[PDB]
């Protein structure tokens, strides 16, 4: 391809064993109404593995598949939205030690549920900023366990997964081409996911049981429901239309849509009933068995589409990601060839 | 073409003296004597993003850069930001910038500010029409999760925010070099679990870095650890100086991490043979370790107090657990208008 062309050279996940909704119901973690509203079938849940461990595991898979040498990994970025396990410790340096074994800069990037795409933006910029740079590694990892987090009710309508994802970005080549990547920011909405006055300073710290539902009602009270809904809608539309236009495509040109692993009710309101697309055109069935992987959903979703053979050479894929803040990223990815690790 | 520093700022809450810390039993006489800390900025109710936002307002106002020309917002920190599943960079963007460019967090422990500086540099250089980027740091190191005097004995941690405005267009200073070095073999020094195995299960208990360091040295060896730490530092220093076409003798001022006297003497004064008077020692010892914002606070101090003169080079020195090191050589082009004589 052209110069300035960026490629996906490898990707991978490490997902711990699934806990089914049935197991969750029987264990009092989930009530049947939330089971019915989200239509979740299972969620990946870790036993002992920590976030950086899962991220490093995913990275080893992504790197091997990529065939890219450690000496050509010029940047390591690790994204997450929850506690990485040890304070004043560098999880990106763990990832680098274990999965890459080189000496390039290794750091964390965070943008809540949009962290993976956020890291993708900075990785793209890093590779393009100097002519001699080759590849970048992006990972995500999160472990959403008690007592700090309740994966079913800390944020009702989305069920959170433990796990790690990874993607290798390259200026040199790969099996897919990054046709566009667009990020949109609407910071006016930041107060929706915190205590304190939505337009004043944040309340004192709250390590405790995360409880989004209560802060969101306080935000709407102040800002207005109409304003809140409209602004979320607009940001999503700007990212979608921005990514499609940058790629020379329309929604009809897109074969598969990678959506966030949220519950059915949320996906319908945001995507199925808005964009008038069918679930079978999306990663819905994969997501509903996996759960929300922190900021790593689009990497997991893309990896699944490619590994399963659902995406064919020449076809375009749309990555859709959103995070509190709010931030939205969309990307159009064109599959150039079926990688050797995929099934047909 | 080289980038510019267009503005910078800090927001530091009121000092708590070593005398008061002694009297409250937070600090003993050996620790006061070894660190030689005079005071540390301690926040009352201010949260990290809040302090970061205040420092950013100051830095942006000084820069004169319009919000439309701020193409990226990066917020760095090393400790809990106060609310899970919430976007502190978005708070900072809302409060201090009012614009719609991407806002995100970058972390690298105590090297976070310089790490954000690396990514912001790349971002500005990655497209021909980009102009400025905002980098902020903000942390609040309160009990019972953290003990500012004894979680990492030898360094005393401050609450505060810092901010720098980086531009391709112009500014009062030129970023002449910026170089980052990474030694991930040392990552295990700051966590539980086997230094060369997976991390131990999630902590809880207040930060106890000394327990992890002893466990690391006991496994990897003291000789190995000291030499590798020393080599990383040497690589960053030399890398930055060479990239600027300079030597340590050409540097007028050195911005050092705000560690205690004993650590600074071992790492820098008795290693490089530079005089403490040529550094931000006196500013740091009254301020404390500002998470990853020290080199921003220190450079801001040097400039605003008129200690740096047009034509003179300043060396920023930063290090964080990981380990990661960054050094940068900044040339002062003109004394800005907020700067005393």
């Amino acid at each position: 391809g052209a110069p300035g062309d960026l490629y996906v050279a490898g990707c991978g996940v490490w997902l711990p064993p699934p806990v089914t909704t049935e197991q969750a119901l029987a264990a009092g973690h989930c009530d049947r109404r939330l089971a019915s509203s989200t239509r979740m079938l299972s969620v990946a849940v870790a036993d002992k593995e920590t976030p950086a461990e899962m991220a490093a595991l995913a990275a080893q898979t992504a790197l091997d598949r990529s065939g890219v040498a450690p000496a050509h990994v010029d940047l390591v970025l690790h994204a997450s939205l929850y506690f990485q396990g040890h304070h004043l410790w560098a999880p990106s340096s763990y990832v680098q030690r274990v999965a890459v074994g080189n000496r390039c800069p290794a750091m964390e990037v965070r943008q809540v549920s949009n962290g993976g795409m956020a890291a993708l933006e900075l990785a793209r910029a890093y590779l393009l900023a100097a002519p001699d740079r080759v590849a970048a590694l992006i990972t995500t990892g999160d472990r959403m366990h008690p007592p700090g987090f309740d994966r079913w009710s800390s944020d009702p309508g989305t069920v959170y997964a433990d796990g790690g994802t990874a993607l290798v970005l390259s200026r040199q080549g790969g099996f897919a081409r990054l046709r566009s990547l667009v990020t949109v920011s609407e910071p006016v909405l930041e107060g929706m996911h915190r205590g304190g006055h939505p337009f004043g300073p944040p309340s004192p710290e709250e390590q405790r049981a995360v409880d989004l539902d209560a802060h969101k009602r306080a935000y709407v009270a102040e800002a207005g429901s109409s304003f809140s809904v409209a602004r979320v809608s607009a940001g999503q539309e700007e990212a979608l239309t921005g990514a499609l236009e940058a790629a020379g495509a329309g929604l009809d040109d897109i074969s598969r849509v990678v959506l966030p692993h949220m519950g059915w009710r949320r996906l319908s309101a945001a995507y199925f009933n808005k964009w008038h697309i069918q679930p079978e055109r999306t990663t819905w069935e994969f997501g509903r068995r996996t759960g929300h992987l922190g900021g790593g959903d689009p990497i997991a979703g893309f990896d699944h589409l490619v590994g399963s053979g659902r995406l064919a050479p020449g076809e375009l894929c749309l990555l859709v990601s959103v995070g509190a803040g709010f931030s939205w990223s969309c990307a159009v990815v064109e599959l150039l060839e079926r990688p050797s690790w995929a099934a047909a």
